[PDB]
DNA sequence: AATCTTTCCCACAGT
DNA sequence: TTACTGTGGGAAAGA
């Protein structure tokens, strides 16, 4: 039968933390296909397997007699209904795989959907079903123009940047940090924070408009580009006088501030600067290189982390709970902690460090638990003598551990 | 009338 | 050459 997590096994986990993590990276918007069209999601949704637990799991399975294909994690992806209209992803040799041929027909009437990722090992042992964040279905890019918060880009949020032509032999390329440099990758795409700057030269809020100075920061490596002025393009000109909101899937260019019309530009797989030509017709326009035209789109991320605290289990690890936030109560006579998040179940207990707490399930989004007494952690303490911080972890009845990034602090009373 | 969003159509450059 | 395929741009339709 399945075993409950022991205090010792929790201690061992807390010491090492070899979690298995599934990340799903995708755009927040998808353009619908009309008729027999296939307009593929771009950038292509990406599944990443993160953490040292994938290697540990793989070694455990092979020691127990699995071959390499049997221990290989497998993934299928689709857009959230029936059927095995799900497309296979190849994760062999890679950390990750992109879903390059997903689309949504106009016969689908949903205004929003989630990607569904189904995972199992090559021996057919179920891992489970992992959901993306919400994706809004759009008809096509505008323009021009804010009341539609969903179609605008807020300062501090993440964007992908890709470079297309209508038809080319060469692969669509995506801004992606790799090998210690910004590159225009055919295989992976980065998500960049887009920071609006005080254009004097720090954080400034609100939505991004053409003609504003922004900083692009890789959400993964923290690498940053120089100050850029984001400008609007149509066909092959950057419009110098546009100042309307930047919107989903619009073409734009990045003029390197204080430069003699140099723009961020791709060259094969390299990111360079290229000089625009001044345009004799009208002076409020500059002709740009095709490598200097980028499509911008807001990006999101679903992340699930799990660990077999008591060894292999027969139930899938999913639905994986995610804790958004922690709220202290008091309240009743008991010190209570409220957890808000997703995928909660009555088979979960909140653990404070290596101490299991009485936990009350309310719904998939809410749980309460009894804050252990400080002596719990500090033997003989009859009150909080100095601050004590402990990790908060969710644990399932079969010993699977769902780590949280959150802690709880006991603070001395003033 | 006017303006905006959705759907439909076509042509490009690659198979 | 003709036939077929995603994609951007622009026309037509619907709101």
């Amino acid at each position: 039968p399945p075993k409950r997590l022991t205090r010792e096994a929790m201690r061992n986990y807390l010491k090492e933390r070899g979690d298995q993590t599934v990340l799903i990276l995708h755009a927040k918007v998808a353009q619908k296909s009309y008729g027999n069209e296939k307009r593929f999601f771009c950038p292509p949704p990406c599944v990443y397997l993160m953490g040292s637990g994938w290697k540990k799991k793989k070694e455990q399975m092979e020691r127990d007699g699995c071959s390499e294909q049997e221990s290989q994690p497998c993934a299928f992806i689709g857009i959230g209904n029936s059927d095995q209209e799900m497309q296979q992803l190849n994760l062999e040799g890679k950390n990750y795989c992109t879903a390059k041929t997903l689309y949504i027909s106009d016969s689908d009437k949903r205004k929003h959907f989630m990607l569904s990722v189904k995972m199992f090992y090559g021996n057919s042992d179920d891992i489970g079903v992992f959901l993306s964040k919400r994706i809004k279905v759009i008809s096509k890019p505008s323009k021009k123009k804010l009341k539609n918060a969903d179609l605008c880009i807020a300062s501090g949020t993440k964007v992908a940047l890709f470079n297309r032509l209508r038809s080319q032999t060469v692969s669509t390329r995506y801004l992606h940090v790799e090998g210690g440099n910004f590159h225009a990758s055919s295989q992976q795409w980065g998500a960049f924070y887009i920071h609006l700057l005080d254009d004097d030269e720090t954080v400034r809020d609100g939505y991004i408009h053409y003609g504003q100075t922004v900083k692009l920061v890789c959400s993964v490596t923290g690498m940053a580009l120089p100050r850029l002025i984001i400008r609007k393009v149509d066909k092959q000109t950057a419009l110098l006088d546009a100042d309307d909101p930047v919107s989903q899937l619009h073409k734009c260019a990045f003029y390197l501030k204080d430069t003699e019309r140099m723009y961020l530009c791709l060259s094969q797989e390299r990111i360079i600067q290229f000089q625009a030509t001044p345009c004799p017709k009208e002076q409020n326009k500059e002709m740009i290189n095709d490598g200097a035209s980028w499509t911008i789109i807001s990006t999101d991320k679903a992340e699930y982390t799990f660990y077999e605290g008591m060894g292999p289990v027969l139930a899938p690890v999913t639905p994986v709970p995610v804790v958004e936030s922690l709220q202290l109560n008091g309240g009743g006579d008991v010190a209570m902690l409220e957890l808000t998040g997703q995928n909660f179940t009555p088979n979960l207990r909140v653990w404070f460090g290596d101490v299991e707490a009485e936990t009350m399930y309310r719904c998939g989004e809410s749980m309460l638990c009894v804050v252990p007494d400080i002596s719990a952690f500090r033997e003989g303490w009859r009150w909080v003598r100095q601050p004590v911080q402990v990790p908060v972890t969710l644990v399932r009845n079969d010993g699977v551990i769902y780590s949280t990034s959150l802690t709880f602090t006991y603070t001395p009373e003033p």
